[PDB]
């Protein structure tokens, strides 16, 4: 929709700031976009296709959700909640550690899985078996997070997550109990309370995983039911000059246009 297009600029110009935006069906068929292939760091948006990757291993047997991984303080970086509060306790499982990375963005937990699947190769590797041949996980946290300008390291672009979250929920990358657990993980999300699902209407089914870089950052990828349509969605932004509150009233405002378009399109 051209409004669609209108109030994104209209957003860009007025807050100093570029809106990637990709909205694709169950399928990966395009719906709309919005600087659909520029390539943004992805932030914490990577623990999802993380925790499917954790998920796929688990279905397939080549990991086991109950298995307590031990760590000591070494593993404990910024914004690790979980992980501080299972520290004494001496592990955590990897389920426990994939539902925090999920669910609070812990980056500690992160890490951990990290650690137990192969590194940032490995999620890559990932990516590519799925068909995202563009989404890329060259670092740990915290430092794949620096979102130097510029740099592709630890890049997407919207159309090629959003393509991925589609294959992860809907496109038979998991079993269908793994898929409902992810799911309700992302629908139940701690972080994204004022970010995209602030912008959608209150009986769409939301669920989605947030990331924040340095430079101004600020992105939220996932899915959303309006009535019994089924989307993908991820967006990314970059608004160096705005505040953290701004930032997410932002992204809650790509969610106000993104709505205005699906409620149209009826
Ligand atoms: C996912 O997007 C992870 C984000 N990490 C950021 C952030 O939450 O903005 C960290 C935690 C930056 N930060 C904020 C406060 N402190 C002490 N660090 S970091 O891992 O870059």
């Amino acid at each position: 929709k051209l409004t669609f297009k209108t109030d994104l600029e209209k957003l860009e110009r007025e807050k100093a700031a570029q809106i990637g935006v990709a909205i694709v069906d169950p399928q990966g068929e395009i719906v709309a976009g919005h600087r659909m292939a520029q390539r943004f760091a992805m932030c914490s948006t990577f623990k999802f296709p993380l925790a499917a990757l954790v998920f796929e291993r688990i279905d397939s047997g080549t990991e086991r959700g109950d298995r307590k991984l031990s760590y000591g303080p070494d593993m404990i970086v910024e914004w690790s909640p979980a992980t501080e509060r299972f520290l004494a306790s001496g592990h955590m499982t990897v389920l426990e550690a994939a539902q925090a990375a999920v669910q609070l963005s812990d980056n500690g937990a992160t890490n951990l899985l990290l650690r137990e699947i192969g590194g940032p190769a490995a999620m890559t590797q990932y990516f590519r078996k799925i068909g995202d041949s563009v989404s890329r996980l060259d670092r740990k946290e915290p430092e794949m997070g620096d979102n130097t300008p510029g740099d592709l390291r630890d890049t997407t672009t919207p159309i090629a997550m959003a393509r991925t979250v589609a294959k992860v929920l809907y496109g038979g990358a998991l079993t269908s109990t793994s898929t409902h657990t992810i799911e309700r993980w992302l629908i139940g999300n701690q972080t994204g309370d004022a970010t995209l699902r602030a912008g959608f209407p209150k009986d769409w089914v939301v669920g989605e995983k947030t990331g924040t870089c340095a430079n101004g950052g600020r992105n939220d990828i996932g899915f959303f039911k309006a009535q019994e349509r089924d989307y993908a969605v991820a967006v990314y932004t970059t608004a160096p000059k705005l505040s953290a509150v701004e930032r997410d009233e932002l992204v809650a405002s790509v969610g106000q246009v993104i709505t205005q378009l699906i409620l149209s399109t009826d």
